[PDB]
Formats: C-alpha cells, sequence, structure tokens
C-alpha cells in the first residue's frame, strides 16, 4: 500500500567527496604525503591524514572547509541519473539526507546550490539536514557511512551501505545488505521493502 | 522508558519572523500600506499583503528574502530561556525544526548562524532542516503553522500549535492543544507524553 521512502545519502553517493578533497589536498599541498583513494580506510579521511602525520589532519580539513568546496563536487558516477529514475517510480519517495559540518559556513548554503545545479530545483524540495539521520522516517537509508549512529536506537529504515573507497575493505556481517554502485541493483532493494 | 523527543520549529516559535518582517518593511516600503501585528491571519504574510494589493506580496518577501533577514531576528519572548531549560532535563530529547525558503540563498547559513548566536554551539548539532516535518520522529511538535502536510499520513508526534500573531484567532478543535506562549506550561505537555 504505502509508498516506499528511501533516504540518499549526500557525501560519497550523490556527490564525490573523496574525490574532491584529494584533488584539492594535491593541488593546495603538493609536497605533502596523501593518501590514494584505494588505501582511504575509515569514514574520517583528517583522521586518516592525522595518523600519518598529525598536523595533515587540519590541512586536509581545510581543505572542506574552503569556499567552494561543497559547490564545486563532481557528482558519484551513474548518481545523477539514478536518482531521477527512483524519483520518477511510481509509489516511491525521495529524499536527500546529509550531514553538514560544524563549521557550517561554506557547507549548509553550497550542499543546497549543489543540489540545485547537479540534479535541479525540484530536488532542493527534497533536502534534508540533520547530524541524527536515526530520527528521520524512511524505509532505506542509502549511504557509504558503515556506522550510523543517533537517538533512534532502532531507525524505521534498513541502512543499505553504499560503496566507497573508504569502506571497501570492510568487512560486514551478512545479515547488511550493500549496493556497490549505482549499476547495483537498487531498484530490486526497493522492491524488497514494497513486500514486507 | 524511552526519553521524550521534542521537535521545536525555530520561525514563530524561537525566531521572531513576524515582528522582523513588520519592522523590515516598515523600514523599506514606509509609504505603502502594512498589517499590523494584530491584524495577521494566516500563516503566510505575503499572501495576506498580496490580497491588501497584488505588488505587495513581491514587496514583503523581498523584506524575508534579503541577506541579514533571518541572521538578525530578535528571539521570541521567554524562548532562550524555556529550550535551554527544556534541554536540561533528564531523559528529554531537543531538536530544533526549521523549513528553509526555497530561495535559499540568504536563508540556509543565516538560520544556522541565528542558532550558533542566540542559543550556542551546542544547538547548532540539534538543528534539522526540512520542507516536510512529517518523516521526522518525535513525540512533540511544537510549531506556530496551523496545517501541517507531508508524506507521511499519521506523524510520530502530536503537533502543539504554539500561538502566534497570525494563528491568534484560529479556532481549533478541542483535540488540538495549544502553547499560548513560552510562560505557558510546556512542561506539564512533555510530561503528559511521557505518561502514554
Ligand atoms: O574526512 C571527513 C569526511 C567527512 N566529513 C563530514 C563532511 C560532511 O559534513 C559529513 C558527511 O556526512 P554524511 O552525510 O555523508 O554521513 O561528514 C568530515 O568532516 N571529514
Ligand atoms: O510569509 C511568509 C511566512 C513564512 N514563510 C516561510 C519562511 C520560512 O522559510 C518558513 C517558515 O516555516 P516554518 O519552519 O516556521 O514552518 O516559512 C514565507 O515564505 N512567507
Ligand atoms: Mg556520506
Ligand atoms: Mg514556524
Amino acid at each position: 500500500k504505502r509508498p516506499v521512502r528511501v533516504l540518499v545519502n549526500m557525501d560519497g553517493v550523490l556527490a564525490d567527496f573523496e574525490s574532491g578533497l584529494l584533488q584539492g589536498f594535491r593541488r593546495r599541498f603538493p609536497e605533502e604525503p596523501h593518501v590514494p583513494l584505494e588505501q582511504r580506510r575509515g569514514f574520517l579521511a583528517n583522521e586518516q591524514y592525522g595518523a600519518l602525520r598529525p598536523d595533515l589532519a587540519e590541512k586536509v580539513a581545510s581543505v572542506y572547509e574552503s569556499p567552494g568546496f561543497f559547490l564545486n563536487l563532481e557528482p558519484i558516477p551513474g548518481a545523477l541519473d539514478a536518482l531521477r529514475e527512483m524519483n520518477d517510480m511510481k509509489d516511491t519517495e525521495v529524499f536527500i539526507c546529509t550531514t553538514p559540518l560544524l563549521k557550517y559556513d561554506h557547507c549548509v548554503g553550497e550542499k543546497y546550490r549543489w543540489v540545485e545545479q547537479n540534479l535541479g530545483p525540484e530536488f532542493v524540495e527534497r533536502i534534508i539536514l540533520t547530524r541524527d539521520k536515526t530520527v528521520v522516517m524512511g524505509d532505506l537509508l542509502i549511504d557509504d557511512k558503515d556506522n550510523i549512529q543517533g537517538l533512534e536506537e532502532t531507525p524505521s529504515w534498513e541502512h543499505i551501505l553504499f560503496t566507497c573507497c573508504h569502506n571497501q575493505h570492510l568487512a560486514l556481517p551478512p545479515t547488511r545488505r550493500r549496493l556497490l554502485s549505482w549499476s547495483d541493483n537498487w531498484r530490486g532493494i526497493i522492491e524488497s521493502k514494497r513486500a514486507s
């Protein structure tokens, strides 16, 4: 009966944060050690750089804290096509669910403009900003972060782990489902939820 | 057992949108007819001005679309004290739930900064931006808008209508509860939900 509501995360799922961060880092700090994408481990890139050398955490953070960083991210391959297709499905509801930096200044407005520019005004209406995704109601949350925590102990959604460089090597119990890319069968996953 | 989660709306509840809009309108359009606060009817002030004279809708909208408008709103009387007290209550969870203008440019960043400045960094962590409040999970939604609509037919929260100039005269069925101001007994309302 109900439409299936799909919460789609922004960084790592629609917007290519990892590519944008590396390219920005190499351009700004061309003499510093970097972490190639294939070597990324763990959600927070600043913490990986920090573990390489403590001051690199602040340097890498200065890249994503800069004006224009979020504005100019390239889309994840296939994301715009998939989201448009998903959005057009009957009895299917799409929201974009994104966590802004606590340093919100050059992040929150740029995320709105990114959606307007890469997807369209129609998608801006479906943006949800939150630091706690567990209080947002949906059937699915497609998100590259491995451990999603918040105040709601049993969220209404099932978390589908979207594959990204930083979570590629992560071993998950078989109860946890992954989306390998937008070319993996996200449609079937949506149908699995309609069925229950 | 559960904490009680309270969603507190921003415009009309924490931030004095109506006062700020009238003062901005009289300062910018000193020769135009205005709507005194006591005469406000209906949620959308632009539509009331528009019904007075069609071009006044665009003039009044230009006020809340201006840089600095959201940044500089004065707090609703008693709001900062009540939210701090509420936030400190045991087994009580507070989020700030606000709908940004579709013209997001001078709205979304300014709302974040407003919370940082009037409440504090600790409250910025609890901001939720959404155009659909029905998909946010809470026990209460304290909100001045009279008809809250969205995709979720039966929201998890009970809507407590926060009294504002524009909804003062609105007749509500007795099943709908109101908060007359922050000096009305919002604590008791929270206890009524803990009880169920
Ligand atoms: O190295 C990193 C990686 C991500 N983030 C923050 C940036 C975004 O604000 C937020 C992305 O969160 P998600 O919505 O993708 O969970 O994570 C960082 O601060 N540092
Ligand atoms: O005359 C008005 C009154 C309010 N709003 C918009 C401004 C805010 O973005 C939003 C406030 O929504 P709430 O979160 O308070 O429901 O309403 C207008 O566009 N015009
Ligand atoms: Mg992400
Ligand atoms: Mg309001």
